[PDB]
């Protein structure tokens, strides 16, 4: 099964950051959104989750087919709350309906992160809507509550390695943890619109407390306030995961960098790009622009 990347036709660079300047604008009126976060965390965990889905045996799943538009895929557990990302992307769909929806929901989790301050992440177009009956089944996407013998296989479906995953989850700096969505409640940092190095620092930093939340799952959780999952806490109890934990804690121009590389290859598992396809897009901000 191969899914080779074609652009949109007559397509180029400039139409792209047009649709980038629409999910940055929107981002920055609708402030409100889950008590003031905005909805910048959303758009980055829904590009995650639908990439998330791959399977490198046989390259089911995966961002290339635009599949989280059908209900199968929508009414996945593991994507409860993730509607609202999708629904905040629905005006932009209609204002570019030439773009097919794979890249319009991965394009989503770049606009994000840098609106969000953080690194630049290149992104390439050419994702194709595949039919209903592609839809992978539910069950591709990660446990919470599990450690990190089992972290360490599941991002081996996704051909990622221990930086990659320690990088990856990073990512987690961002929004919070919602009772009614997953069974997990809180934030795991302060400054959870901002993308930086802080998951690491709180975790090395913290302390942390083991505990049941209301739905009766454990959690460790900080006198700050602040929480991590079980598979969050699993990478300061592998002596590997832990190794680069401290590094990102140290160094967040490092964790920049392997963010970046990572992001993008998850957001590309997949897609085969022909030789001559055009060059990875790098968009401007908002800020860049003056606008
Ligand atoms: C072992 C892997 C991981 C597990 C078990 C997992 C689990 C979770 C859980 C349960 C939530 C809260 C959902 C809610 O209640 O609304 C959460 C949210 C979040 N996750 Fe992960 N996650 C994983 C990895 C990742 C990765 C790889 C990314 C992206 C690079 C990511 C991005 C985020 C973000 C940004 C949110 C916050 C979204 C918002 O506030 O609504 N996660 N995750």
């Amino acid at each position: 099964l191969v899914h080779v990347a074609s652009v949109e036709k007559g397509r180029s660079y400039e139409d792209f950051q047009k649709v980038y300047n629409a999910i940055a604008l929107k981002l920055r009126e609708d402030d409100e959104y889950d008590n003031y976060i905005g909805y910048g965390p959303v758009l980055v965990a829904l590009a995650w989750h639908i990439s998330g889905t791959w399977d490198k045996h046989d390259n089911t799943g995966g961002s290339y087919g635009g599949t989280y538009r059908f209900k199968k895929e929508f009414n996945d557990p593991s994507n409860a709350g993730l509607q609202n990302g999708f629904k905040f992307l629905e005006p932009i769909h209609k204002e570019f309906p030439w773009i097919s929806s794979g890249d319009l929901f991965s394009l989503g989790g770049v606009t994000a992160v840098q609106e969000m301050q953080g690194p630049k992440i290149p992104w390439r177009c050419g994702r194709v809507d595949t039919p209903e009956d592609t839809t992978p089944d539910n069950g591709r996407l990660p446990d919470a509550d599990k450690d990190a013998g089992y972290v360490r296989t599941f991002f081996q479906r996704l051909n990622m390695n221990d930086r990659e995953v320690v990088a990856l989850m990073g990512a987690h700096a961002l929004g919070k943890t919602h009772l009614k969505n997953s069974g997990y409640e809180g934030p795991w940092g302060a400054a959870n619109n901002v993308f930086t190095n802080e998951f690491y620092l709180n975790l090395l930093n913290e302390d942390w407390k083991l505990e049941k939340n209301d739905a009766n799952n454990e959690q460790w959780d900080s006198k700050s306030g602040y929480m991590m999952l079980p598979t969050d806490y699993s990478l300061i109890q592998d002596p590997k995961y832990l190794s680069i934990v401290k590094e990102y804690a140290n160094d967040q121009d490092k964790f920049f960098k392997d963010f970046s590389k990572a992001f993008e290859k998850l957001l590309e598992n997949g897609i085969t790009f022909p030789k001559d396809a055009p060059s990875p897009f790098i968009f401007k901000t908002l800020e860049e622009q003056g606008l």
